[PDB]
């Protein structure tokens, strides 16, 4: 799709069978999301930094239907204000920012 | 231009005669630049939120240059981890993200 910015651009996306919702991100270099469970192994990873790091697990190789469009790539779940999909998934989309 | 998302959206910016640099940041709302100066009257805004809010001062109606378009909208200055182009200037823009 074409997505305008005149409201914030947040999208359906679907993950390990579970319906949700998440902002497509240009500031955001990692994907995100807090209300999902995914199988399987992780590895721990620290966001976030100003006054102190957030431990989040990290999910490789994670299949993800962002609007309509199906990709592959990882996926952080932990606490986040709003669920976000970042550059790392924004490049498997093909997404460019075009004015 | 049509800007892809391997890197940081990354764009030079011109304003009040002053060269800087910002991020295209669609997960933000609002603009906020560090970094310079604006003449004339401006309006307190309150900003963040999260442990607290942050105090900036609200430019109206300021002429601005994002890689080599010029537009005109309201710009906040004060701190900010990252000089910020948000959706207010992107809509003046006509950006789109496409895929």
């Amino acid at each position: 799709p074409q997505i305008t910015l005149w409201k914030r651009p947040i999208v359906t996306i679907k993950i390990g069978g579970q319906l949700r919702e998440a902002l497509l991100d240009t500031g955001a270099d990692d994907t995100v999301l807090e209300d999902i469970d995914l199988p399987g192994r992780w590895k721990p990873k620290l966001i976030g930094g100003i006054g102190g790091f957030v431990k989040v697990r990290q999910y490789e190789q994670v299949p993800i239907e962002i609007a309509g469009h199906k990709v592959v790539g990882t996926v952080l779940i932990g606490p986040t204000p709003s669920n976000i999909i970042g550059r790392n998934l924004m490049t498997q989309l093909g997404a460019t920012l075009n004015f």
